[PDB]
């Protein structure tokens, strides 16, 4: 398991495909008061994940497909009700690129997705008038990739984002997508298969201040 395969489209963010959101009818509860969800590529696993994600929360979360020139579209949700401490949700494929040992998310190392976002953060508040910096970010990978490449790129994600300006918790994850003739959750291997896992892994990370 070494993620997707194909080459991100992580251009033009306004030639990006849409997906609607339905609300969860079970959604749960959730720390955050609000949150932004980041769709990094033109990919319908990616956009479909990222929608299924603001379901849960339907009242407090906004969906923005950001691509590698810094612009941005806020295809749901109501970013003014974005206040104080929140959530960042980061949604798209992981990669492992020959030549090196790292790992890649939507085409980016860790270090330039931090450059991008520390970006990002800037350009969107200000956009928006909006005065909000994530609390925590939440990284969910929507390709099979192993517990330690999940690991390494995060370690490296959030120390990258602290050398940028900002001190975040940061949590990976592989995303499950719900198969409707399977009638089940499953995850994509990156390549041309569901996965059945039993177990669920996810690694969180989190800064002690001590």
């Amino acid at each position: 398991w070494t993620g997707a395969t194909s080459k991100a489209d992580n251009q033009n963010v306004n030639d990006w495909e849409r997906v609607v959101v339905t609300p969860a009818v079970d959604g749960g509860e959730t720390r955050f008061d609000g949150q932004i969800i980041v769709q990094m590529e033109n990919d319908a696993v990616a956009a479909k994940a990222a929608a299924n994600l603001a379901g849960k929360h339907p009242e407090s979360s906004v969906v923005v497909q950001l691509d590698s020139d810094g612009n941005y579209r806020v295809v749901y949700g109501d970013p003014s009700k974005l206040d104080g401490k929140i959530r960042w949700q980061l949604v798209g494929h992981g990669r492992d690129h020959s030549e090196s040992n790292n790992t890649r998310l939507s085409g980016y190392s860790a270090d330039e997705l931090a450059v991008k976002l520390a970006s990002f953060q800037q350009m969107f508040n200000q956009a928006e008038k909006i005065s909000s910096k994530p609390d925590h970010i939440s990284i969910v990978g929507c390709s099979l990739v192993s517990d330690d490449k999940q690991k390494g790129f995060g370690h490296q994600f959030i120390n990258a984002m602290d050398a940028n300006g900002l001190r975040v918790d940061v949590s990976v994850r592989s995303a499950k997508v719900y198969i409707n003739e399977m009638g089940r959750k499953l995850y994509f291997d990156g390549k041309d298969s569901w996965v059945n896992k039993a177990i669920n892994s996810k690694v969180l990370l989190s800064w002690n201040g001590q």
